[PDB]
């Protein structure tokens, strides 16, 4: 969305059980005659004839979601996050995670995340809300390809990364 994006290595979780890196998904969809590709000023969008069926996260419940746009852009910066529980995602600094605080759950920018923070993840077992302490955060300058998809419904979250992190790309 608003400059919010993830590294191309980010796994997204399709409803068919498959796992796919966002850069591979993008690349594949980009070739389809079915689809419309619109480019302009280092940004690019694919409009999907068949929506990609992914997993979103609402309240405490994993839901199915149909994604219709994919995005590929550039960032100079990536924030790489690793949790004690072995979960990871590299995202754009303006991308948001969900943090469990004493006063409840708030959205926080990758660039404001602190080590120690408990971020929202989804359990493999029964999709239980889990909050995992971030062990480490790395800032890296480079020439990165970054990617986003749209999840369009009520609970505008996005499951991706190693360990089903919940990403507020809305």
């Amino acid at each position: 969305s608003g400059g919010k994006a993830v590294s191309g290595e980010t796994p997204v979780y399709l409803a068919d059980g498959k796992t796919i890196k966002i850069k591979d998904l993008y690349s594949s969809e980009r070739k389809k005659e079915d689809n419309i590709v619109e480019a302009g000023s280092g940004e690019e969008i694919i409009h999907l004839k068949d929506p990609i069926q992914i997993y979103s996260y609402v309240d405490g419940t994993i839901v199915r979601s149909r994604s219709r746009l994919l995005y590929k852009g550039k960032s100079s910066y990536l924030v790489r996050i690793e949790t004690i529980g072995g979960r990871s995602v590299s995202v754009t600094p303006v991308h948001k995670l969900f943090v469990l605080t004493e006063k409840g759950i708030e959205e926080v920018m990758a660039s404001n995340l602190k080590v120690g923070d408990m971020i929202a993840a989804v359990a493999e077992s029964a999709s239980e809300a889990t909050f995992d302490r971030v062990k480490s955060i790395a800032y890296e300058k480079g020439d990165f390809d970054v990617y986003d998809l749209s999840v369009p419904e009520y609970g505008r979250n996005f499951i991706g990364g190693e360990g089903l992190l919940v990403l507020h790309n809305a």
